[PDB]
């Protein structure tokens, strides 16, 4: 009835082979928790999606965190609900990679490299002893610390 | 260059054109709550959705229910977690399409009219008193009934 129809039509088949290369890659939906837009980060990267460790491996087997915002809507990356010294412990060990989309598009991506990251890390882990040890739910990290920090690999 | 790379660059275009198609149609990201799979729908149909009460409404100011499947996944459309008798008072006012997907791709569409749903409507209702006030977790319409009864708009 729409007669976007004809355009719906035109499009499909390579909105189908847009979805057949995220099957190829471990993304069964584009259409949901973002499928779509993490397969433009892993094929600009060349990494691999970790099922649920870390996140993604590149074909070296170096892992990786891997990190995303839609800068439309905001200007933080999360880190996780509940961290604490272990989790801390965890991130330590990897690079992070950090993904900017401005809607469905990729805009940029960074990488920064645990000495990049110490800051932050040095900083949660006092914040959790002075707080008497709770848990911070979900500390952010700035855009701009990451973009000033960070070696642009897109 | 890279061979998937390439493919992006090849494909992205289109899917750019799909999401300005969405957003003409109230879809802030085809990549999210099954966005991309609603606009397909809605551009068959004719329909617009609706914020919150039922899923769309047609130019004429009829609203719908609107339900969908995969029909790899299974074989009954949900209805409501919490099924009583002030929910089915809402539902036999208005007709369901329900939408018969296979992964991202619209196969089939059916319209049923509340006459043709008033079966289930009863047993509901009446478990609902019979079971002593005791809300139903998401009864099931089969495929089968749905196929049997309704009219196939696609």
């Amino acid at each position: 009835s729409h007669p976007d129809l004809n355009k719906l039509l035109e499009l499909w088949p390579h909105i189908q082979e847009y979805q057949d290369l995220a099957l190829k890659h471990g993304i069964n939906d584009i259409f949901q928790d973002n499928g779509g837009k993490l397969l433009q980060v892993l094929l600009i990267t060349g990494l691999t999606v970790l099922p649920g460790g870390n996140d993604a491996v590149d074909n070296a087997g170096q892992e990786y965190e891997l990190k995303s915002i839609n800068i439309d809507l905001t200007k933080g990356f999360s880190t996780h609900h509940h961290m604490n010294p272990v989790i801390i412990a965890k991130y330590r060990q990897v690079p992070w990679i950090f993904a900017i989309y401005r809607g469905i598009a990729i805009e940029a991506i960074y990488r920064l490299e645990p000495k990049d990251l110490e800051f932050y890390y040095d900083k949660w882990e006092r914040k959790w002893y002075s707080d008497g040890h709770k848990d911070i739910n979900n500390p952010k990290i700035p855009v701009k610390y990451v973009m000033e920090h960070g070696t642009k690999i897109y």
